């Protein structure tokens, strides 16, 4: 349906050029009113219901749909929606900490103990939706953010609600894509679903953010693709010496080929490794 159709301009004034995708820019940005320092996103359409740049109008109101319904902690909320002529402009709840795989970056990994506490953040963050249908598919190292990278112990944020689909029934459609490095099998393998996806992409990051060492990747896409498909992990000494076979376990069981016998949000939530 329709949302705000005017000149945001007399509303907010942007700035700073945050992030800028294929089809869209992510620019800081105040209000008149209030001074609440956001950041509005506008992503490309299409101009004739065949382009090749851009991005139609169902996937927009739809990340919009999905997004305008949720309010969780770990997760960015939606504020309002500014449409006009060119792009419909998501003024999202805004975010700066950009990718916590950055802000640690420097520093290779972390420990295990400050390194769950990331950990229990996302697994906190995606709950919510789970229980709620509503899978993401994108959960990626890149679209992890913290709200301050100056906080001292930092709160990340969710979003890049692309994929992300209500799985309430949904005539899952679209298919459209996902990086060739943390999709589940069931993408690389003819377009299945599930919640139980998420964890895939989960039980990946819960391996990368405590190795500085990707998995799966390879030389080129197709032949790293060949390494999700059949699962073929394996810890790294010079990369994983210091792992605690607990801390294994965890991720271990979180690439496993046949959903079902994957684990989820709930019990993973629970796992020894996450054992408050």
């Amino acid at each position: 349906t329709v949302f705000r159709q005017e000149n945001v301009d007399d509303y907010y004034d942007t700035g700073e050029e945050l992030g800028s995708g294929q089809f869209a820019v992510v620019k800081k940005c105040r209000e008149k009113s209030t001074g609440l320092q956001y950041a509005a996103k506008f992503i490309k359409k299409r101009r004739t219901k065949s382009s090749r740049r851009g991005v139609s109008r169902e996937d927009i109101e739809r990340e919009v749909s999905i997004l305008k319904e949720i309010q969780h902690p770990n997760v960015i909320t939606l504020h309002e929606v500014y449409e006009n002529k060119t792009d419909v402009i998501l003024i999202l709840e805004l975010v700066a900490g950009g990718e916590l795989f950055d802000f640690l970056a420097e520093k290779e990994s972390l420990t295990e103990e400050e390194a769950t506490e990331f950990l229990k953040q996302i697994l906190n963050g995606v709950y919510y939706l789970h229980s709620l249908q509503i899978a993401h598919f994108d959960l990626k190292p890149e679209n992890i953010m913290l709200l301050d990278r100056n906080v001292p112990k930092p709160r990340i944020k969710i979003i890049d609600f692309g994929l992300a689909h209500k799985i309430d029934f949904g005539n899952e459609f679209k298919n459209i894509f996902g990086t060739p490095e943390f999709v589940a099998p069931e993408i690389v393998n003819y377009e299945p679903l599930g919640l139980e996806a998420d964890m895939w992409s989960i039980g990946v990051i819960t391996y990368i953010l405590l190795s500085g060492a990707s998995p799966f990747l390879g030389d080129t896409k197709q032949e790293t693709l060949a390494n999700v498909s059949a699962v073929n992990y394996e810890f790294e000494d010079e990369y994983f010496s210091n792992t605690s076979a607990l801390a294994k376990d965890f991720i271990r069981r979180l690439l496993v080929k046949d959903p079902k016998k994957r684990m989820t949000i709930q019990d993973s939530l629970q796992h020894p490794w996450i054992k408050p």
